């Protein structure tokens, strides 16, 4: 038995865009009329502050590069002048069927595939990781930016079976930590949900709606986009930001790695909190990938090991290589 | 062995907003808050010829026949009302915190010695100094950057909001206090107190600042100003164009933050000609140069690299220079 030259898992905890809209606390309760956050233009001239290479460092090129004009167009979002809370609101659904693949050549790696997925979820359920995700959702990590520096941030999470609301949360993201995995009784509620939706025992579709206290006319932070560069005389714009019908919003996928922020287990350390589940597991700000493969705690390693040699690996690993089928991705050679 | 991290990325600390201006009377200021916002507005304008010429284009028919055809063109301009003197600004602001820890590094032992250094600073140095500076330039009205050029009267009303309601409100005298000296006083103190609480984590501070400042019925006002996609357009269109927000004239918020940190007196032309704001390699721009050199030794980048990597710690003065950079925020590294 060998691995299938083509494995392909889709994912599970599939989001939508997070579209973002402005108001006041304490209208927060009534935040269903709240306007949009417009993606607006505004204009910038900086100045030479990025190092120099040695050659030229000499001063009066250094003058004249001060002396060049150095303009550009930026997108901004900014609350209004009378707003303080940002509203950011999106919907996701867990879905289930966490092991099986939708295109593998091999038939009978496929089976033993099968076989191994379904004894963890047979003797451990997908309680962990949900309580994990249910953290990551009760506590604001799609937020990216947005959750630095603010005084008051909090979560509504309600759960949707028809035009309708069977349950809802409301829970305090500065409480629950960015760092300590901790217990409480709502969240095991909204866990045993998302493990429900997990293992394929139900429907669940959730409407997130967070609520983080800025300030009066303060930046916010949509993602941001991608342009190419050109040599265009007094400024091309330098950054575009991330919109739908015209209200800023976040990517679907920004959202879906902070759900997936989950990995604590990585040898490195777990007082640097969780780092996002990816294939040696790296980070894209820090430039580094932790669980190297040379240091054996690879996803492909550990597959390898459990999949076609039987070497169950440690809990926690059998943990993270069932978060990396959560997380979908394209596997095989 | 340790070298630089070939990525650096820090946020701003101190981010303001966009200052929104409105107009009213002088001594109805306890009551501004329903005052109608300064609104851009288009004229007309015709200059004649006033560029210094070449010599070759001084000859007496060319010159006269360039006055035959004039220059038309299309400005906006913000004036105050006819029947309003003061001109009001408000912008709100955030101190963040955690100032030395960047947001990209490829390289965690330099991102551990510049965490060690930067808290060696602040356990042995706080934000004392650095606040006291920032409190300065709220304190007096460097962000109304011509506005406040010629005016008889500024006022700076700052207030610490925690929640929608005001913890502590303070009131200036923005011509009292200098734009070059940094005097002491008490309110400014504990308006420092607060800021150097909100630069070390220890607290939060979101601050509404109102300026007003006492003009003239009608005079104009400067907001600031926006670039055009000018394509050679039929016979002088709209040149200059300024900024606004939702009809109602305003200035950048990188303008105002630029006036905020305008605290560098420590460059090695001299304290004397008065403060810089604090930029690497000390560039000024309208004067065309460049304080600070990186030809000499007093550069951003040498000096964070000398107390970074090679354990030798500058002047305490340079470490404020230094440490106001990191609050700045920017892309460092190749």
């Amino acid at each position: 038995l060998s691995t299938a030259s083509v494995l392909a898992f889709e994912r599970k905890l599939d989001p939508s865009d997070a579209l973002m809209s402005a108001g006041a606390w304490a209208q927060r309760d009534a935040s269903q009329e709240w306007p949009a956050v417009t993606v607006r233009e505004k204009s910038v001239r900086g100045t030479i502050s990025n190092r120099l290479k040695t050659k030229d460092r000499d001063p009066a090129k250094l003058d004249a590069s001060i002396q060049s004009p150095n303009l550009q167009t930026v997108d901004v979002a900014n609350l209004p002048s009378d707003a303080d809370t940002l509203k950011v609101r999106f919907t996701l659904r867990v879905l289930g069927g966490a092991g099986t693949p939708s295109a593998c050549n091999d038939a009978a790696y496929r089976d033993k595939l099968l076989q191994t997925v379904a004894t963890y979820v047979n003797d451990q359920g997908f309680a962990e990781l949900a309580r994990r995700y249910a953290h990551n959702l009760a506590n604001a990590r799609f937020l990216w930016r947005n959750r630095v520096g603010a005084e008051a941030v909090e979560v509504r999470i309600n759960h949707i079976r028809q035009g309708e609301v069977a349950r809802a949360w409301r829970f305090d993201a500065l409480a629950i930590g960015l760092r300590d995995f901790k217990a409480d009784a709502e969240l095991d509620a909204l866990a045993e949900l998302i493990a429900s939706g997990l293992s394929g025992s139900g429907h669940v579709l959730l409407e997130v709606v967070a609520f983080a206290r800025i300030g009066d006319g303060q930046e916010v932070f949509p993602s941001q986009e991608l342009i190419l560069d050109k040599g265009d005389k007094k400024g091309q714009k330098s950054k575009t930001l991330y919109s739908v019908r015209d209200a800023a919003a976040i990517h679907s996928q920004k959202i879906g790695n902070a759900l997936r922020t989950i990995d604590t287990w990585y040898p490195d350390e777990d007082g640097l909190g969780p780092i996002a589940v990816e294939p040696y597991g790296s980070v894209t700000s820090q430039g580094k990938a932790y669980r190297q493969p040379k240091q054996k705690l690879d996803f492909y390693t550990l597959l390898d090991n459990w999949v076609l040699r039987d070497e169950a690996p440690a809990v926690e690993q059998q943990h993270y290589v069932i978060a990396n089928l959560i997380r979908g991705g394209v596997f095989g050679e």
